[PDB]
């Protein structure tokens, strides 16, 4: 039971700063297996992180502002930006069909 991905070290390093917040992303298929008690390794093995608990809101409005904006896309102009980040990568209607779930995600490298 292991999980691989791969992702921009830029990227990478987000990670490392949701160990204390937290990582959204529209519940996918593969999202659906990965469950909170295993390990999901990036480009190989640069950045390691282990699934901590799997949570589900009405949007990603919901997730910055109940979760936490910054305490899910660090950098982010804003919480509307942060939508537009989510809408460019995920879809509205995929999204719409289900939601969005926030991973809490925390990589045990560093």
């Amino acid at each position: 039971m292991e999980w691989e991905m791969g992702l921009q070290e830029e990227f990478l390093e987000l990670i490392k700063l949701r160990k204390k917040k937290i990582e959204g992303r529209l519940y996918d298929e593969k999202r659906r297996q990965i469950k909170p008690g295993d390990v999901i390794s990036f480009e190989g093995g640069k950045l390691k992180v282990r699934v901590k608990a799997i949570r589900v809101y009405n949007s990603f409005r919901e997730m910055l502002e109940k979760e936490g904006l910054e305490n899910v896309l660090p950098g982010v102009k804003s919480i509307e930006e942060g939508i537009q980040v989510y809408r460019r990568f995920y879809d509205e209607e995929k999204e719409k069909k289900y939601g969005v779930v926030a991973i809490e995600i925390e990589p045990l490298e560093y």
